[PDB]
């Protein structure tokens, strides 16, 4: 059910125990010692990833390395599509702005905190939460030289249950972490686009880095000089598989969760942020994929912005659903009427008034929140010419020195960046029409970019005539638009230019409702303060987690399947057989690669298969996880390595505000798969020899 | 594999019946001399099969079954097909015109009586031995001099089994007063509506009820308003004990066709020539009318019909394709028959291995027609709806070159046109289905295979598709009302020989008729090398557990209330539970709205005596038994012989199962009893329905 702190794992080791946790305490987490959290990472800021050897090695999903992967690919050498696979660790690749961030200790510093805050005065400071203000505090306790005196560590402070704990953290980070293996994106992203959320899934979503460091094992940027780093901790590899019911938990950073919110909360983030994503990506989607299935070369243009569009359309569905059938406003409701009872006995009225400044805030900021979610989803990101250029001051101040030519080059490399290869003026003039369309209809005329009043002041309703207008008589319209403009620039043109005042009037609107609204965050989040305080001294700090805010996190469960709908069971593992089953040559996300289909008809899987002969290639578990957690180690009760999360089923993206036993799962890439894959498509017998694996 | 087998052989599968759990004894299950369940079967309608279920002769099939009777009874002021239909009495039960319930009265054995009757040879290639005419001739001279008057509402018929290796007489009773008694609203009778045609798991009520008439002797008769309700020799009693995973199930009904024994070349043709053709073509055919579709909602309400009929054999093609590469139907078609030519080697008799090269040489002699066939019944006769527009007829060319027979002549003309450019046809949207099937058209057949008008693509308009049909609509004089009125006022035969559309209709039509005549004389060799074939594959293992191909007639079929697992990691059980319907609900969705009375009952747990041991209301199952179209309605027994459920479907992964049946993968799809009776009870509310049937604990 959570995402506990490691400072929680005392109080939950019992209960882990009696689940069938193996491991002794401190081996798993040791505040004053070595245990299996220093083989954790924070992988490029954004991904968790974890030591597998004595030469730091690092596994991490394939989608987390992908930039990297991608950065090195040349038409000569594609490593994205065939894969790479380092033969020797002088052939291993450097990676320009990447890095590995080690939590050497972790520390509660609540009572030094909340002493720091009562010199405040104004007692509406939001300091309590602020990163400037916090990072004071932790240099003021690390010390005056703590970074020159301790080389590659750093400290900070971070906010948790809504500013009632305060832990710091000291960080070791390493930025030469170097490309080692990657399978090809046939089997790294093999269900594409298609599979994600899903599962039953098929996915070999791995890759795989090497930390370096200088000659004593400190962190040192890229240099030729730099050596493997021998880590004080590495994981195990397991070869013994997953059986259903066993013991699974996950060590990660898990990003962003709201288990506090309160019923309207729940309700605004259905019936504004949810419904207006999905109608406007609905419509935009559409309309694209329409243009796309039309022309071949239009869909190889979009085929990106329109994968792009639908993973977060996907989410909202996912959460939506869990909304109306899994009655999480009502339970929001329970939570916060249970407080309220146990507050009005003990004669605090605090809590009471804490909810109701909640409530109070979000019913105030409706109209504009609505606003501000349909012009962000309907025409900043929904329309591509609202991203056009927009003259800057300093351009307009040189049109009307011979530097004329300067600000036309500057907006030449603008204009030629939105009308790049992959930009269609007629799919955006028909994106637009059916995004403002629907615009038009759903925000009143006083509420209306300055711009789009023009629909029916000037254009009589008609929303293509509008459209066409602005890319027929538009400096930006076309390439030879363009360049007689560039030929002859005025400030005049500019000014009175369709597509520029139609993008400066969106992005005005888009920032006038961004600027009104961020006061309103404020009193929820100080109410959040008391309301979190409360729930944690009426329940206590045992059974609620804190939210997720990218620090490091345990959870653990079991590997298991589950029911979707009426007469359906998803289980615990897929097979290299759900794969060969889902090959589509003539599809791009379904093709397998022809070594792995050979080793499938083989049968080569040696040491990896199960014990009935089929080689596993993913599992699920009941582990509470989010975005954050991609690339997660995944533990035995041994603590031993069985396979590295890569993503959760939309039925449990609802899990974000209430976790969903009965459908919420974390979809795993079972390691024996990934080592199936560098030892009989790689070819790569190093990295194996250089794991501890164990029978 | 697991068959469809005739009454006769209950006798030879009864012990193994009983090993699988069968508890009722032979007798009561089917008795040639006697009254057993095989009298409460009938074919209901010509098409499907149905059950009697009362001493009142109620009668049970599906929803789909009797469509055509509750929306022939429904208008504005009752809409009986959207809201149900539910007599309170027995004089308010809806006659129904043109409808049917045939009783199987006895069946015998006369292989002996035809095989003589056959030596009478005068050609030894003569298909006599399958002609209805003749085997009627032959019924007829067994029964006796005016049999039909002797015996009023008997009829004798004698068919051909196994390809000609055995003959069975049926004597058949009829009713054609079959009156409607009740009805779920569609919401229910027709739930996934074609979004789940050939699923499982499934959420569908799909039943209907009916009452059999007749005069006051229990003899058929026509509708009278003096008939009584039919006291039958049997009926089911209704069980409310459910079922439970691994339970004996069993179903007789009138499964029409399987090809169980095809060669291993005639799956190959299946697959590359029908089943390939069919999917193509289907698929550009709908991809275009979707499209058009989802732009024009005026074009989605015209087109939805014409759209979800393409769609029903695609889904059909495309499973049983799944079926031929993935299940080896293709190789153990060919192990089938290598293991007959083997033994036939051991037995000195060569006929066998004769009768398949036959069967492999006909089949590979008629591949270029067979393929230039399916290509102009699928791409145009089916795609292109201006290929079924007016033809001018002899006898109206003749009337319109001096009489007031020409005003008769266009006025024909006209009604037919009405009927081609009716309110659900669009010009525009077959143009552009016409342009894409004829284009992939031209691509697959060459020049000289053409109709001769398609060759004006090529020779008049330089390669253009889309100029030759542009061109058909805006010279012909169906291309518009406009156009048709201009003809119609000065009419010319003159007008009529050069219309491009017409010559278009008339160039298709004659080639798809040119090609079924080259192909018709191939079936003959087919048919008498299977007669051979069979009589050997008989000989070599037995008429035991090789049941004959389906044919309209009776059959039994025995299996397991079991699910199945579609592909890796994904388990589909035996049952579905009310649950799974409020699940599927989406009022903005016609196939899935839920019917108000159905959800009141749901969420008051109003489930009565009909809700499992658990307190869930199911819905429906799927059980191992062997099914096929003809079996819509189909009473599904237990153990006892009581009634759990009716067959109203089979999954797609099982359509192959009519050549080769899947034990991993094929069900039949049926509505629980249980379910039936909750919605008769709950929803609409007739008890005496209840009450006249014998409901067993
Ligand atoms: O961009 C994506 N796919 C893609 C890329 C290029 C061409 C075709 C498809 N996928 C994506 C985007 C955002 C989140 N998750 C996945
Ligand atoms: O015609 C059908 N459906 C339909 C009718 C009217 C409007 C929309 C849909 N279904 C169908 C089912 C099975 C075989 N052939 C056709
Ligand atoms: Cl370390
Ligand atoms: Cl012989
Ligand atoms: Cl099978």
């Amino acid at each position: 059910e959570g995402m506990w702190l490691m400072q929680q794992l005392g109080r939950k080791y019992a209960q882990m125990k009696e689940r069938g946790l193996k491991m002794k305490e401190y081996d798993l987490y040791n505040p004053n010692g070595t245990s299996l959290k220093d083989a954790v990472v924070l992988f490029d800021g954004g991904c968790t990833g974890e030591v597998v050897s004595d030469r730091g090695l690092v596994l991490t999903n394939h989608h987390c390395g992908y930039d990297m992967i991608q950065a090195h690919s040349t038409l000569e050498h594609n490593y994205l599509e065939n894969g790479f696979w380092a033969m020797r660790e002088a052939d291993e690749l450097p990676n320009k702005d990447i890095s590995v961030v080690f939590i050497d200790k972790i520390e509660d510093v609540t009572d030094y905190v909340k002493k720091e805050l009562k010199a405040i005065k104004d007692p509406n400071s939001m300091d309590y939460l602020s990163p400037k203000y916090l990072q004071k505090l932790a240099d003021k306790k690390a010390g005056k030289n703590f970074s020159a005196k301790n080389p590659g560590l750093s400290v900070e402070i971070k906010a948790f249950y809504g500013g009632n704990l305060y832990l710091m953290f000291t960080k070791k980070t390493y930025t030469d972490v170097r490309l080692v293996g990657a399978p090809p994106s046939s089997i790294g992203k093999f269900g594409a686009d298609t599979d994600n959320w899903i599962w039953p899934r098929h996915t070999g979503d791995f890759s795989i880095f090497r930390i370096y460091a200088d000659k004593n094992g400190n962190p040192a940027p890229y240099s030729e000089d730099n050596v493997p780093l021998k880590p004080k901790r590495f994981f195990n590899i397991s070869l013994g598989g997953v059986q259903e019911n066993d013991y699974a938990m996950i060590m990660g950073f898990p990003g962003t969760t709201h288990r506090y919110f309160t019923a309207s909360e729940v309700d605004e983030w259905k019936s504004i942020d949810n419904d207006i994503r999905i109608r406007m990506r609905d419509i935009r989607q559409g309309v694209m994929l329409r243009e796309m299935l039309a022309d071949p070369q239009i869909k190889i243009m979009y085929s990106a912005k329109y994968a792009a569009s639908q993973n977060a359309y996907k989410r909202a569905i996912g959460a939506n659903w869990a909304i109306k059938t899994r009655g999480l406003r009502q339970n929001k409701q329970a939570m916060q009427d249970r407080l309220i009872a146990w507050g009005a006995k003990q004669g605090t009225p605090r809590y009471e008034e804490a909810v109701h400044e909640i409530d109070a805030t979000v019913a105030k900021r409706a109209d504009l929140r609505r606003r501000y979610w349909m012009i962000e989803e309907g025409i900043i990101r929904g329309i591509e010419f609202a991203r056009s250029p927009i003259p800057t001051e300093d351009e307009t101040k040189a049109l009307q020195a011979s530097a004329r030519k300067e600000a036309i080059d500057k907006i030449r490399t603008r204009y030629s960046k939105f009308a790049n290869k992959d930009y269609s003026a007629e799919v955006d003039k028909k994106v637009a029409v059916a995004m403002l369309t629907e615009y038009l209809k759903e925000i009143p005329y006083e509420n209306l970019p300055l711009h789009l009043r023009l629909v029916k002041d000037r254009f009589a309703g008609d929303v293509q005539a509008y459209v066409d207008d602005i890319f027929a008589r538009s400096v930006f319209g076309s390439e030879a638009q363009f360049d007689a403009f560039a030929a002859v620039p005025s400030v005049e043109k500019l000014a009175e230019d369709p597509m520029v005042l139609f993008a400066s009037s969106v992005f005005d609107e888009y920032r006038k409702l961004y600027n009104e609204l961020r006061p309103y965050d404020d009193p929820i989040l100080r109410a959040q303060r008391t309301y979190i305080a409360g729930l944690l001294e009426m329940d206590g700090d045992q059974d609620q987690f804190p939210d997720a805010n990218l620090t490091l996190r345990f959870t653990y469960g079991q590997v298991k399947g589950y029911s979707p709908r009426d007469n359906v069971y998803y289980g615990h593992q897929t097979t290299l057989d759900g794969v060969m089953e889902k090959e589509d040559p003539d599809n791009w996300e379904f093709v397998v690669d022809p070594k792995l289909k050979a080793v499938y008809e083989r049968k080569d899987f040696g040491r990896y298969a199960d014990r009935s002969g089929r080689m596993p290639v993913a599992f699920c578990a009941t582990t509470h996880t989010t975005g954050g957690n991609s690339g997660s180690p995944v533990m035995n009760a041994n603590g031993e390595l069985i396979g590295l999360n890569f993503d959760r089923n939309w039925e449990g993206v609802g899990g974000d505000i209430q976790y969903l036993a009965d459908y919420q799962r974390s979809i795993i890439v079972d390691i024996r798969y990934v080592l199936l894959v560098i030892d009989k498509v790689g070819g790569c017998q190093r990295l194996l020899d250089e794991m501890n694996i164990v029978p």
